[PDB]
C-alpha cells in the first residue's frame, strides 16, 4: 500500500511525507518512532505520532517504563501502533543536542532489520540534531530489510535525493 515513494537502493525507498499522515493512510504492520530513552514523546516525530494516538501512546510507554526501566541510547522496544499500525518499533538514536555518541546510530537501525517491512523516519534528524545525509547513508549501510521513509521538510528531501 505505499505509494508514490522513489527507490534509492533494493531495500530502501523515501517520500517527502508526514510519517503521521502516511501511517493512517497506510496502516502499516510496523511504524518506527523517533523516541527517546525515557519515551517521552513530547516534540518532533514522537510527539506527533503520539498526538495521533489521542495520547494512547504515552499512557502504553509510560507502564513499558515503570516495569523495564529506560532504554538504551540505540536500542528499541516494540509496542502497540494504536490506529496507526499493527506495531510502533520505538528506536532510540543518539540526540547530539544531549551530547551522545554518534557511532550508535548504526546500532539504532540494526533494530530495523527484526521487521521486515517499516515506515520510519531518518533516524537522530531533527531536533535530535545530527546530520541528514549522514543519517540516510548509515540507513542503506545498515538496513537489509525494507524501509519506507518519510522526510517531512521539502527542502530536505530535495537536497537528501540530489546528493545520495
Ligand atoms: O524533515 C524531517 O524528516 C526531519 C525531522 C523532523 C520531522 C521531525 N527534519 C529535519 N532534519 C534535519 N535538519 C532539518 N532542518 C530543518 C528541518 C530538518
Amino acid at each position: 500500500s505505499f505509494s508514490g515513494y522513489l527507490k534509492l537502493t533494493d531495500n530502501v525507498y523515501i517520500k517527502n511525507a508526514d510519517i503521521v499522515e502516511e501511517a493512517k493512510k497506510v496502516k502499516p504492520t510496523v511504524v518506527v518512532n523517533a523516541a527517546n530513552v525515557y519515551l517521552k514523546h513530547g516534540g518532533g516525530v514522537a510527539g506527533a505520532l503520539n498526538k495521533a494516538t489521542n495520547n494512547a501512546m504515552q499512557v502504553e510507554s509510560d507502564d513499558y517504563i515503570a516495569t523495564n526501566g529506560p532504554l538504551k541510547v540505540g536500542g528499541s522496544c516494540v509496542l502497540s501502533g494504536h490506529n496507526l499500525a499493527k506495531h510502533c518499533l520505538h528506536v532510540v538514536g543518539p540526540n547530539v543536542n544531549k551530547g551522545e555518541d554518534i557511532q550508535l546510530l548504526k546500532s539504532a537501525y540494526e533494530n530495523f532489520n527484526q521487521h521486515e517491512v517499516l515506515l520510519a523516519p531518518l533516524l537522530s534528524a531533527g531536533i535530535f540534531g545530527a546530520d541528514p545525509i549522514h543519517s540516510l547513508r548509515v540507513c542503506v549501510d545498515t538496513v537489509r530489510t525494507n524501509v519506507y521513509l518519510a522526510v517531512f521538510d521539502k527542502n530536505l528531501y530535495d537536497k537528501l535525493v540530489s546528493s545520495f
